């Protein structure tokens, strides 16, 4: 693919808030434009070096939080990261909690999801003539999941070691009746808006993708229901711990994901017809 | 600031003997001239990469040990390192011991100091119109202190985990009556000449600064009093172990100091009037 | 020495199969031509960055396995690596086993060897007028040996922590009568063809050289004798584990070999007459 500047490559993708990028850490940073067949990624991708590992930072909402979950160009974002050569993708996300013990401030590394989105327009890169049906029974990359969990232990942070993420459409938050269904009927653990189709596309791109979620609220279940202001307040309060995990994890990603602990790394071998 | 070559940046500063720099380790080294408002730093600063971390080496005495402690341009040295963008500063220093159990050859990572210098001419960057009074109750950066101690453990070296450094003016060594005061009255543990005002300035520059001291002698207290030849002999005999600690520590400094374990990292927030 | 491109340097050499090099890991790779007084190394040396450590990859048999053990330009290979500035050399090798418990698939980090080659033409760089006789009582670099063993532990792989490598001339495999001598009379543990004079030369070049061997067969001792096809099949089946060890080890080699655990690092101090 064509990039400007030309010849830019990266090994680890980081998708999350723009505040995750730290210019006091990232060496030789460059803003890069990566052509995609889907138009513009959410913003410039910043490529630079962390402990000799080339990292590509992409704020999914854009800098300044300009793009709500439903309006994100998921195809452009994942195509651009794949085009740069990334093998690992760390997503960092805010989520609501549907269980007491997943408390605001806790990290969660989910292992499952339930897609309840409706309006994302494309849930795949493959519209024909090659039909592709990737197996997403175990949709996250286990190698990266365990690395995120390990970093949490090293740093003394609470990181819940499993969880089912119900992805809703939004942008409005759940009603109480919907939340009762997510919590009591589907038995989901956390709730967010951006996981799908981001993870679908990452899997189709044969990336090792895992999510580091930060609980920001209890959705409808506390005395006062979740608000946008509450979510953003808790995220900004905890972004420093998110960065510490991120910059602890990245230096250990110089190598490749272990294929037998990366469900999607060879997804296309048996997915295409 | 203006540098030659231009655009040089660094993340970790190393202040100590020129023998600490190892061209067999440091990748892409460049000698850099960093303008300061105080004139020349002690020598060229050599910037290069250690395990993907950009390090700036500055010999405080100059190459060849040309500059005694009292003649060092402390302001130029710290300004130049800060101007390059460093966040961490590892100082490596020779010190005398005032206690039997801090033996020649032992490393010491001090946590306190007593300033008994008199002739250093500037003890601060701030002469007005903004008055700055940094809190130096806990003057060293705890994050870096514990990292130096940890490396010592990994390598099997003795590293005393605390100590009070009495900084004297010199260049002449202490009389017996002075040493009795340092040891028995002030209850200092080690003695050197270069800590102040280097640490003051580093703190004002909002750097995470810690000292790795190497005991070279027992000042007046052994049968034969300390001499310059003795200090230099023990330092050169132990410089290889100093390097091993240095190159063990640096690769783990890709990230930022933890603010809550870095007393000076936000010193200016409440220090300026 | 003259290189094309000019000014290329490296810190760690990797000698083994071309399949060890992974373009998904190695940053900023460049093929480099390094002049030697002995003509062409086995192939281009690929220099690039792994976790900020500069690595030089050299396939001893050439890409495509074009050069049998007896035809390898050992002097050119080691001269070229030394000329680039490497301090560490990791050799990865296939070997036969002469003992039940060194099983196909197991790694072995040998500590000794017995040279039974005959036709390698030069066993040294030093033909006069400076006579050089390096001590090779303990011919491998202990620092690197223990690092290879440590990586094996971290990864959960079997790595035998000692072994005597009998190096035969080849290219034909041993007869049964020869194998009985290696196994029962010399009491060797593993057998290969490429160790000598590669290790001699590395030692004379004052490199920290260690071998990570992979058992591929039991030479004559199983029901069916070893064949070339069998060796290559087991190697290709296990190359991924070899890579995982290699890319686990390399990031920890930013520093220098420890002289007191590197028998050859100062070999020339007392070897030359
Ligand atoms: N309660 C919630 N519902 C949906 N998305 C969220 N993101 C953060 N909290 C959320
Ligand atoms: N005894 C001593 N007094 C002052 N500075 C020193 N540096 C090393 N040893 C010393
Ligand atoms: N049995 C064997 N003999 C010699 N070299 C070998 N390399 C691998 N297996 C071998």
């Amino acid at each position: 693919e064509i990039t400007r500047p030309p010849g830019v490559r990266a090994h680890v993708g980081v998708i999350g808030g723009s505040g995750l990028y730290d210019p006091g850490i990232v060496e030789n940073p460059v803003e890069v434009k990566v052509s995609t067949p889907y138009g513009n990624p959410s913003d410039f991708i910043v490529v630079g070096d962390v402990a000799g590992v080339k990292v590509a930072f992409l704020p999914r909402h854009g800098r300044g939080h300009r793009i709500p979950p439903h309006a994100i160009n998921y195809r452009a974002n994942i195509w651009a990261l794949k085009a740069l050569g990334v093998k690992w993708v760390i997503s960092v996300s805010a989520v609501g909690s549907l269980r007491e013990d997943y408390r605001p401030g806790d990290f969660v590394v989910p292992d499952q999801f339930i897609d309840m989105t409706k309006n994302r327009r494309h849930y795949t890169f493959y519209d024909g003539p090659v039909t592709v049906h990737v197996s997403m029974a175990d949709p996250f990359c286990e190698d990266l999941r365990q690395r995120l969990i390990d970093s949490g232990r090293r740093l003394g942070y609470t990181v819940h070691e499993r969880g089912t993420y119900v992805c809703i459409e939004g942008p409005r938050f759940s009603t109480r009746a919907e939340s009762r269904v997510w919590k009591d009927v589907f038995k989901a653990d956390i709730i967010g808006m951006t996981l799908v189709p981001e993870i679908n596309l990452a899997c189709e791109a044969q990336l090792c993708y895992a999510t580091l979620a930060m609980v920001t609220d209890y959705d409808v279940w506390a005395d006062r229901p979740v608000t946008a202001e509450e979510v953003e307040r808790v995220m900004i309060s905890n972004v420093e711990r998110a960065r510490r995990m991120l910059y602890d994890v990245i230096p250990k990603l110089a190598g490749e994901p272990e294929l037998e602990r990366c469900s999607c790394c060879r997804a296309l071998d048996t997915a295409a017809i």
